[PDB]
């Protein structure tokens, strides 16, 4: 469970395994039987790690593959790591990985978007080359997060219920890292902030197999507070709060000392509180207004693979357009993104991979919550996905809210019985952040059965698109009516976590009609006018930052075209509309 | 009602009223009450006739208008027309027109796609200017061909609901004209061209309606008299006739003279000597099997909507000729007759279709709440069936003598699952055969009314299937699509043992979208998917034709399925070729003319 982000210290080294690996499909599904991990993969080819495997090859038969694929490389253990605790770590393997070091099985993970690792000290020798084999499986069933159904025809075909392509592979960094045989295994900080903002407290809890001391250092490396033992509270006079748009960070240096060994782990800490009060979202006791995007991890060639240039360029576009926030739609993002948000003061709604709990979007069993679909084991798997997300992200000050799912069908019998325990367990795992369950349009104010269990109303709305098609005048009436009915029903802060229309870049129309750039601008504008008239709306996240790949079908013109930007990051007209609205408002303040 | 195409003759003049007219919306619907026809339209603007009104103005509020609009111009009657029978003719007004000459109501017509006309002799004076007002209505209901529902919102604002996948363009789409005959005139002509098996003799029956003694002269393309006859009816014998053949279209001229004691009238009718017949699973033209290649089309272009235009007709025929197309279907309404004059002259084979699309509440195309029973008093009823019969009569009355027209399609993609379907269609099938016994009939078949489901195709002569396996279902999966397609065509061959024409196969293709994955919306998928259909067609002996959906990208109702319109074109709306145009060019110019390809 304990999952600290590897960082280089006087007591910790890292060796990235990113680069070219050997790669092989297993159409006969005989690689486990033939123990492929005991040899060089036969009939293999070069693949980039990190990256989705699907689009690296310009090959439809690989892109559409369902089953196991195999990655392998050789790596030299640094000579100096003799006597040291050596960990092998995968930041993310989509959706399942099993790992062998030479002929030793070392670890296994279900969940495509959070890290897994094993201590491999006993199975490697410092100064020698070792063989790493990974069996990666991209199949979804009713107990995976997200769910799906594999149909077999004779040949496997993956069915799934979410509007983004089922990219798979080693999407994020692989690495070896070291600790001493005494080490800091875990840290929780809780950051309290007086109402007047003129004092703050920092609770710590540490797990380590040796005596623990902590030093809190400011941005200038001046020690502002010190403590001892596994737990306690640091007092901070006149603290530099972590504020949206700035993101001042302290460093909590955790030392675990044995008589013989010592370990130093620096954790970035942003001093901020988050709370809902009535229909206001407060950060450091001040109302905040969310602007920005639903995103995806999606790009040409690399699929959902992490990439620094893309992270730099996309943050430069969000900065320029005046976005203050985003949501990790619809899975945990690369941790680098949360390190970025921490440092630049970007506000994040951190979401699990639990999209698709919904059989009514655009074969399938009769009852959504039943033994044959979302069941007891599904709910366990969902709890595990929430635990892994919070265990990874609990200390990121940029994360202001947990979204435990996107667009579940809450009409059917058993929805509330499924969600209640998940809402409760989320609050116990992290009491410091509000929780949400992002709401599908047809589960309206008069229909939805679970919104009372959550703190903030995150509504996905597309009136004037899938319904009242091309009619802004009717869409505006229906939208305003529904937001006010939500305000009346629950008196929670409302974030519109999804509003957008498919827009084909370069399609221009004097009739302002669907798919045109001019429609995208008129439709976003109508939404904005309505949001500004409703006092409960504390945010707006446009769907989507950029055009992204989907499953093939008649609704998707080479993918999802709701982007503000093209997949190659070129702006549509609507990017300039958002630039003016979001840079023209006062930072973090509801427009008028 | 008799409908000869106006032609200039020693006895007949024409004056086109095409040009700029005055135009006005009537948002309050007070134009009949205020008798707008009695003066200049009040708040008017210039509009081009012919043309759809919708896209001339770059104005969404006009494009999306439902109700009456008003057209008006002034025109001089030629001085020399004194003593002549003077007719005012509209080749087509979509969907309804009422016409006034000064303050006299002269005409009314329902049906957006065939001509109407009135004798206006008594209401004009030769050498003076008259005012022509037209009230044009674009509303569809359950008794219009095609059908629809007007939804009135809580504020009284009208929005047209309709069940077909093309934009409900309206206006004066085709030429308006005054024309003369003498007071004795040839009012009607039916020819039937019979052709011996050996093709070495032919007979030409004639029947004429006119208020005078009738003689005929049949002249060959060199203007040499090959046969003469007398009386309102009879048979001309033609030795070693130059048959009208697909790819050539040799035409004779049947000159009909009506002579009274005092005056006379000469009408030249172009006649192509050709027989059409179904035998088993073969479509025979001049006793020889024919294989159809080409397109489902639309009347659709930038700015003018469904308006007729000679440059478009010349350019599009040059594209069909280049690509090797030998045929098309008038999807989904009668086309401008100039198209059938072109087909006659160049030997292009045409499936002539009525405007009866939309008889189907279970598609995703078109556009409030649909009625639950398609064939009921509150939807397709007795009055609908009457209106459909009238649409078939008017089409045949116009097109009965075009040798290019080889088959009548009485509708496109009706829902034939309910019991009502056969009850509605059976009498329509029978009446079509009585109206013209010289051509086979069809009713074009929707994909979900499969060989195991459909209830009416036995009543027709040719199986015209509209199929899109690998698109709307088995999306992007050529392998499954191919199995399902082959299985269904063979099940149709077993069931009815008719000739099969695939009258629709196509996939949305965004010009310039390219993919190494050959996936939906790409130029590459369009090519791979048409190729898979071709391979299957060539393995099925009953398939006698292939008409690609569609010749060119065209406008539709706005919705989530349509990326600025229908992108199943082989060409873009501005007539630029997609990669698939070159695929079709190779298959269609590489086969033997009119002959089923081989594996
Ligand atoms: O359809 C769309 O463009 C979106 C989809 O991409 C998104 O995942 C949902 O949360 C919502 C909308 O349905
Ligand atoms: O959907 C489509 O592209 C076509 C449509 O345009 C056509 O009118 C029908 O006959 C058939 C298909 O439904």
């Amino acid at each position: 469970s304990h999952m600290l982000r590897p960082v280089e210290t006087p007591t910790r080294e890292i060796k990235k395994l990113d680069g070219l690996w050997a790669f092989s499909l297993d159409r006969e599904n005989c690689g486990i039987d033939q123990r492929w991990w005991e040899s060089a993969l036969q009939e293999s080819r070069a693949i980039a790690v990190p990256g989705s495997f699907n689009d690296q090859f310009a090959d439809a038969d690989i892109r559409n593959y369902a089953g196991n694929v195999w990655y392998q490389r050789e790596v030299f253990i640094p000579k100096g790591w003799a006597g040291q605790r050596i960990v092998l770590r995968f930041d993310a393997v989509t959706h399942y990985g099993k790992v062998w070091v030479n002929n030793q099985e070392v670890m296994e993970h279900q969940g495509g978007y959070t890290p897994f690792e094993a201590d491999v000290t006993p199975y490697v020798i410092a100064g020698k080359s070792v063989r790493i084999t990974v069996c990666v499986n991209n199949e979804l069933n009713w107990q995976t997060i997200p769910p799906g159904m594999v149909i077999t025809d004779e040949k496997k075909k993956q069915s799934y219920f979410h509007d983004f392509f089922n990219y798979a592979g080693i999407h994020r960094s692989v690495m070896l890292y070291t600790t001493p045989n005494t080490w800091v295994d875990d840290i929780t900080v809780v950051t309290h902030v007086a109402q007047d903002c003129n004092h703050a407290s920092v609770d710590w809890q540490v797990v380590a197999n040796g005596d623990v001391s902590v030093e809190l250092r400011d941005a200038d490396q001046q020690v502002v507070a010190t403590g001892q033992g596994t737990s306690g509270t640091l007092q901070v006079v006149n603290p530099h709060l972590w504020q949206p748009g700035e993101g001042y960070l302290y460093e909590l240096c955790v030392t675990a000392k044995s008589q013989t060994e010592c370990d130093i782990y620096p954790l970035r800490v942003g001093i901020r509180s988050v709370a809902v009060k009535g229909e206001q979202f407060l950060i450091n006791h001040k109302p905040f207004y969310f602007t920005g995007f639903g995103r995806h991890e999606d790009a040409d060639l690399r699929g959902k693979g992490f990439d620094n240039v893309l992270m730099v360029h996309d943050h430069a576009l969000m900065d320029w357009i005046g976005a203050n926030s985003y949501r990790t739609s619809h899975y945990p993002y690369a941790e680098e993104m949360l390190d970025w948000a921490d440092e630049h003061g970007i506000v994040v709604i951190d979401e699990t991979a639990a999209v698709g709990f919904n059989l009514s979007l655009g074969n399938k069993p009769k009852e959504l919550y039943s033994e044959e679909a979302v069941n007891g084991e599904t709910q366990q798997a969902h709890l595990q996905a929430i635990k892994e997300l919070i265990a990874r992200d609990k200390n990121h000050p940029s994360v202001v809210m947990w979204s435990i799912a996107n667009e579940p069908d809450t009409r059917p019998q058993g929805a509330r019985e499924y969600f209640a325990p998940l809402a409760e367990a989320t609050r116990k795992l992290d009491p410091t952040r509000p929780i949400t369950c992002v709401n599908v349009m047809f589960c309206d104010a008069h229909t939805d059965t679970i919104s009372d269990l959550f703190d903030v109303l995150c509504l996905n709305r597309y009136y004037g698109w899938y319904v009242q098609s091309g009619d802004l005048e009717t869409a505006e009436k229906v939208l305003e009516k529904e937001l006010l009915a939500w305000q009346e029903k629950l008196h929670q802060p409302i974030i519109i976590t999804e509003y957008g229309v498919d827009t084909l870049a370069g399609l221009h129309s004097m009739y302002t009609d669907m798919w045109s750039e001019e429609y995208q601008c008129a439709w976003l504008d109508m939404y904005h006018r309505v949001f500004d008239r409703v006092s409960a709306v504390v945010g707006e996240q446009v769907w989507n930052f950029a055009d992204f790949a989907t499953s093939q079908g008649i609704l998707r013109v080479g993918g999802n075209k709701k982007g503000i930007f093209t997949r190659d990051r070129k702006p549509k007209s609507a990017a300039f509309l958002l630039q003016k609205r979001w840079t023209g408002m006062n930072f973090g303040e509801k427009p008028q």
